[PDB]
């Protein structure tokens, strides 16, 4: 019976030949990376292999970004392969990137023999990067490790684990019998949670003003979004998303208060501020959502204090609990399969006039208000977001956007009517420039029949512009917008705003975008007045190629609400005409007109 | 002008020449070490010095221990100087106590010379054992590191700090000149902190039923104590204290409330659970004091919510503000120099007859209960401890008591009467059993014309019953009284309690402590009935050389009040003289009749 | 099929059950531990468990050092079960010894719960001091991490694993169905390594003047001390051990040429100094055995540049490998299944007559030398040891030696005659005082017919002396040998070798060792004067109970031969009777006639 337990189909195979096999049994369809020695042993052996798509970047963090986009845009981890050496800590920021935005993130190094340990002490470096990282030491043990990366890659929240291959064990022949457990990969709730999810349903009977506060979390299962749905129409609840929740509920839905948070709706922050009862689904309450801590939530700690509401928290992972704010109730695991659970103890109400019509006044007093366009000004970049959202919703193919880091995140961001989930792959917690073009490719090669869209920003753009080619190897038709304001406008907003109009090399000078794009071998738009405007974002996303529009837009805009650190989460910065326009004089006159 | 800033008085001296200098400019005047072969050049420098005391221990351990009981004593500096590989391995236990109880000790360790870096990476060890550790890499660099150490380990929260000795860094001889303030030791309020006091102040003169929640903190100043009252007399505010608190207020005073926590006075978890104000003075909220911490001071969390009270947190180190409950007003730094700016925005109460009502017939219904002797029985542990307490108030000397860890310690910290600071020498944080009796040699060190009595455990003593001779060699007339109940009284209250009388390996064999104290060259008394319980504690303070205690005390007694883990502070086990009847039936059917 | 590959036997069991159950599949009949909080529900399991033995002691690290005398007696693995907080910090000492020596030593320590992470970073801290740690997140995958803890620990080079209980854990009941690999314990050469042995085989068979240096590797096989023989004889090559590999070769063979080292055989550092080949056997060649690194194996070096001998290096540990001293040839592997390659392809020679005269006139020329008793004067403690050597050697049953750490250990060493391998069970690497007592213990509890004898000196003694206690409590009829010379005899040497000496408080006071033991229950022998030493010796060894032997011995005396630091191997200094007396003289006209 000691012969059924142990496999020995992998004797005669390689390290590689190994490698390949064990992706075959993770359903892994697409991997990222770049060549070196090091690897080579592995590269040898998914050499022409028809059983997955590999892409080729120009550079190692565009492979670690496209795996993070794939990855968002599928549900599936993205796996990526780089060598040793500089290709290794080439990948730290997609690893930090991933781990900050729960990104299921396979990272393969290859590295030096054994017999030596382009040297770098990788597995020190991406400790502090990692939800796990290992050094395969033997090629018996390799299965295992692989099976032990993706599951924890993929369990509680999703993150990055790095396992690596010296070039010696995946050069070497296994010889050794495994256990059969090690090449397979996998493969009740208890009564503390699910006491608490009934005292949780309580709390939420008792509430009048209650209100769902959807992140990331709800995404990571199929099922989520349409159990968000349900309890928001049985018990009537008003529903606010984070930056990654976008596209978690319907924003068209009347009970959407749309994004919250530093720059989200002034009407969802005002709600929550006055809710009773929170309903936290897959949220960790980050900082640029809560505003100061002490003063997030005051109608919500008092409910609690009463007994009649508070914080309910729907968490998986045990350390993002009761770390930034006190959770009434706590109730651990999945929020899909514990929204199964908590739904049908919940009263099904259906009228909420007074607390409704508080909202209604909210939502209407508090729109994403902007200036207009004038006669003979520049195009407004809140204009040309929401008229890249108007045509892409007239196609019959669905609509993926991901971005940069900056004015154009937000705008893009508030302007964008999202109904879709995972549609809004942003880097959110590490807020990655650079991030957008390449996550913009891994998202068309997870889903080749959809429509991606590349909101980016001129200075973002200029971090990886070289990955462009490599979308075109890809064969990957991605659409890349970017917003030429010739400045890095997040940062001269913080400087028009902090630092009486200092700007401090916050501007660099931009390549000329069509000739960069007609370089490699992109179709390019450049749009550069009003006029422009619809026929060139119609031709953009008609296009069937990779194409690059260039939108000259109105530089040193604020990007509006806005609230500012330390200040309470309802004490935000308005739009104001006249305002924006005296802020307009004092910049002209302290720049000396140059700005 | 660049002569005047670099000092040439240490050229010609080797490393330990120098490290005897350094500790002569900072006041040094109590070494506590063990010899080896890497620290010999250091030994050598220190070699009939008339200018510090060497304490020798039979173990490491014991010379940490004694180092900390010299710290919390004296307020100085415990300066431990070991040996490189076991002799440093041995001082983790001591280190990490120091930690936890926020004790200023300083570690030398001898080190195997650069050339080769009994070899440990003791610097790597030590790292969570520490704020701060170091190797000196060159003689030149000594002074500095040794600066840094000690002020490092004095500032903010105390703690350990360990500097790594290198065998020839010490031996060598300094040849350059070193910068001037590297050879001198060293040597206003932010605007944030001064308004956070006034919004303090203003939240406390709102307050009807207002508590002082003190701790160890307030004693790391010597003025302390003197605020601590003057503040509980202005504003006639009760005070209750954590076990590491006890001596900051005078337990004999009316407004005291004694102990709070776990087995704190069931009083003062009374008082803490409904006052709307708590002012948390140098405590860090530890999970043995709070309880449940959801559950934790709901009239607190209300009056904050209703903004007529709350948590007003003076604390000096910002990693313990806001980790456990959350502070309504944070007054960062030093407590007592906070207090001299906080006091007179106080208003000055003369009356608050509701509360104080309250408390009283609270104080009345929750004391120190416990079952007394009955005829043929043996001395409770309780009884010895008051018998003691009582007995050593009645000498001209100051009392500074140390303890191990268990029954015996919560009994001494309950039946005690406290009324000095630093006269509450125990392990805490860490519990490290043990700790006693190295604890009260280093404390009569410090303090020679002081009673130190060390109440300790049979198992806790049998730790480090080695260090006896040690007190003998030092010349401490410390007072070492063992609570002998042939058990390890704490965890076989647990097992009584949640494991249905099944001790599992918790009764270890006692030796003859007469014959081992006689083999110490220390004075025997043993009590075994009642009728020598008085004359024998009479004869054991009067004593003028080293003495140790035995009292045969009732075995199978829990420590009451007791919050178990999980439940509310005010959710406390009382006692009861029919339950403890019953529970010893049900130990005696269960165990056979053998326990 | 997926049915045949899950076991579900374990689903009802807590956690320390399933540790229970686990204990038993891997053949663990002993276990050292002291009990805690945190560590309850495994002891609550372990509850007179009538299948394996407990040892309780009365410190962590006496348990710590008795699991290594059993690890080191028995070749098993030693178990350690300790609580949280100090009782897991009190092992660090004996986990950083175990490492140093290639002790498997397995330690369990009890954790706080999951949710609240008597607390400390115990898996930070013995990071550096573990081949691996690791803390069981859940019951489910605790079957798991005890394989990978007893394999990690059992192979390769053996050493300390550490894995972190934490309380929730080894409560909470198994639910889930675990992986049938992970609830059994498990369960080719490469041509490199073959090809290699037979290159080695190649140059042995060339050398002229060829020489075996042994170690404690040789050792981790049963069939070692066999081999190393067979070898010897078929080659007819002189064998030299290592303090931990004393045991490993019969030291009444006219072909040993005994230890080597610091303090080893001055004919043995002569002849590996001339050796033209060194085989080395297991050993990793300390600092303390090769002298000054440049200067040692001159002749093996130079014939290694001439292709006719060199150094032939067999270890398990690739990190061992090259890092002292160039390999000419590294065979890599268990040194006793090479051995059974390596052998049957080297020549068969039966004389070397210009070797072994060499050899024969070293030995001659350099015995341990020492000034013998005269008339009136103490016992030389070197007349001691022998004494105890010969007399144990009539007994019938096999003898067991552990020692401390300074000359003591050294004379044993020296003087004893060793012919059993696993007999000299002793702190080498990391050099731990207090070492003795408690592995003394451990290895009676592992060899209960065998005569377990504690060379101690009164220094080391004096660190663990209260394990005497735990000795009689467990039953283990040790003997201990007390070698009061009244100092710390090593340190002293170093002193009044190179400090002119200036004995700087290297003199700690001795309890009265006789009442000691009286108080231990113990039995008390006490030699005074030469007289009494062989009637006392004898009364030592002829006891059946626990028995403590105190011996007064010759003060300030040298521990010869001795390689100073820095020295070549056969740069020794030598005794001399006209030296000595010399020294007598300076040290009395120093010191003031006060030693
Ligand atoms: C310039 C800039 C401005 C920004 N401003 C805003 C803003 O105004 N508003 C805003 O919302 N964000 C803003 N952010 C983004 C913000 O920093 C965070 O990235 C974002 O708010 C986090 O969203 P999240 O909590 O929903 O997702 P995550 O950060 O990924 O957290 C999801 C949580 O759900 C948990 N979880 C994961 N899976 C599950 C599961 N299956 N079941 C249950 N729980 C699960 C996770 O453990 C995690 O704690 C900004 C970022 C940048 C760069
Ligand atoms: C078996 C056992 C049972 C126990 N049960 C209890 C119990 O029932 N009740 C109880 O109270 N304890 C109990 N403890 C002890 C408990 O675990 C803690 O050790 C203790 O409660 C902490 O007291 P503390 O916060 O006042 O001191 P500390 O732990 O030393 O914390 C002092 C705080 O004040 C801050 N501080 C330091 N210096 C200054 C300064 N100059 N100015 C301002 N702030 C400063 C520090 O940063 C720190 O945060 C028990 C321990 C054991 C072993
Ligand atoms: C005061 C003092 C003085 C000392 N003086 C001396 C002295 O004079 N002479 C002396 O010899 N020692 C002396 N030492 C001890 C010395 O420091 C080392 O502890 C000892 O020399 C190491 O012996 P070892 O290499 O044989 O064993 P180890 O240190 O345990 O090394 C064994 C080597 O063999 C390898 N190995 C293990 N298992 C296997 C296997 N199955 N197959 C192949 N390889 C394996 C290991 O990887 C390891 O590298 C002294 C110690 C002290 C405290
Ligand atoms: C790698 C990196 N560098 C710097 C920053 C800081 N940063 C945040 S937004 C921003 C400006 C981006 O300019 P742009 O891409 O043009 O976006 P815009 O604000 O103009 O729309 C910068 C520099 C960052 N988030 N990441
Ligand atoms: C080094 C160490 N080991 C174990 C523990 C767990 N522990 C806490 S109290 C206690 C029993 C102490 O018995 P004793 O010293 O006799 O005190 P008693 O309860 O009998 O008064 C133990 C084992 C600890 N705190 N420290
Ligand atoms: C824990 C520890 N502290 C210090 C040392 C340094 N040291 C090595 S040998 C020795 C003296 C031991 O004296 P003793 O036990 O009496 O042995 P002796 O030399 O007298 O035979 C010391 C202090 C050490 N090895 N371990
Ligand atoms: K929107
Ligand atoms: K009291
Ligand atoms: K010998
Ligand atoms: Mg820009
Ligand atoms: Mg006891
Ligand atoms: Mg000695």
């Amino acid at each position: 019976k000691k012969e059924q337990l142990m496999d020995d189909s992998f004797i005669g195979l390689t390290g590689g030949e190994i490698f390949h096999e064990m992706m075959l049994r993770h359903k892994v369809d697409t991997v990222f990376g770049y060549a070196g020695g090091a690897i080579l042993p592995v590269f040898d052996a998914i050499y022409n292999s028809d059983k997955f798509k590999f892409v080729l970047p120009r550079h190692e963090q565009g492979a670690g970004h496209m795996a993070e986009g794939y990855a968002r845009a599928s549900g599936k981890p993205g796996v990526v392969l780089v060598t040793s050496g500089p290709g290794a800590t080439n990948v730290i920021t997609p690893m930090a990137d991933a781990l900050m935005d729960g990104v299921p993130l396979v990272v393969f190094s290859g590295q030096v023999p054994t017999t030596a340990i382009q040297e770098a002490d990788i597995v020190g470096i991406s400790r502090s990067c990692t939800k796990w990282n290992v050094m395969v030491k033997n090629v018996a043990e390799l299965p295992r490790r692989i099976n032990e990366a993706f599951e924890i890659a993929t369990t509680g929240r999703p993150g990055p684990v790095l396992v690596d291959l010296p070039k010696d064990v995946t050069a070497s022949i296994l010889r050794e019998s495994i256990p059969i457990n090690t090449t397979l990969p996998s493969n009740a709730v208890s009564e503390f949670t699910s006491e608490a999810i009934k005292r949780a349903a309580n709390i939420l009977n008792k509430a009048k003003k209650p209100i769902i506060y959807a992140g990331a979390g709800i995404l990571n299962n199929e099922q989520g979004p349409k159990l968000l749905k349900e309890l928001a129409d049985k018990a009537n609840i008003p529903v606010t998303t984070t930056l990654q929740g976008l596209g978690a509920f319907d924003q068209r839905d009347p009970k959407s208060l749309d994004m919250l948070g530093m720059h989200g709706s002034a009407a969802a922050n005002t709600a929550i501020q006055n809710a009773d009862c929170i309903i936290a689904l897959g949220a960790r309450f980050d900082d640029r959502v809560t505003g100061n801590i002490s003063k997030f939530a005051p109608e919500a700690k008092l409910a609690a204090s009463e007994g009649r509401g508070g914080i309910l928290h729907f968490e998986i992972s045990p350390k993002n609990i009761n770390k930034v704010v006190e959770a009434t109730e706590a109730i651990e695991g999945d929020v899909t399969a514990n929204l199964q659970s908590f739904i049908p103890l919940v009263d099904s109400i259906e009228n909420r006039p007074e607390w409704f019509n508080k909202i209604n006044e909210w939502k209407k007093k508090y729109p994403y208000s902007y200036q207009l366009e004038t006669p003979g000004s520049l195009i407004k970049p809140q204009t040309l977001i929401k008229e890249i959202s108007d045509q892409a919703q007239t196609y019959n193919k669905e609509v993926i956007v991901t971005t940069g880091v900056g004015q154009h995140q937000m705008w893009a961001a508030q302007h964008f009517t999202w109904t879709q989930p995972r549609t809004m792959i942003t880097s959110g917690g590490l807020g990655t420039m650079g991030y957008g073009l390449p996550a913009a490719i891994g998202a068309q090669v997870a889903k080749p029949d959809a429509i991606v869209i590349d909101i980016d920003g001129d200075a973002s753009f200029n971090m990886t512009l070289t990955e462009l080619s490599s979308a075109v190897q890809a064969g990957a038709p991605i659409k890349v917008c970017v917003l030429n304001n010739e400045e890095q406008g997040m940062v001269t907003q913080w400087q028009s705003l902090f630092y009486e109009h200092r700007y401090s090399h916050t501007h660099q000078s931009n390549p000329d975008f069509m000739k960069l794009a007609e370089s490699m071998n992109v179709k390019g738009i450049r749009i550069t007045n009003q006029q422009e405007l619809k026929s060139g974002v119609k031709e953009f996303l008609d296009a069937t190629e990779p194409v690059l529009l260039e939108v000259i837009v109105e530089k040193k805009v604020p990007v509006l609400p806005m609230v500012p650190a330390g200040k309470a989460l309802d004490d935000f910065i308005l739009w104001d005409a006249e305002v924006e326009k005296q802020q307009n004089d004092l910049r002209k006159e302290r720049t000396g007109g140059k700005y």
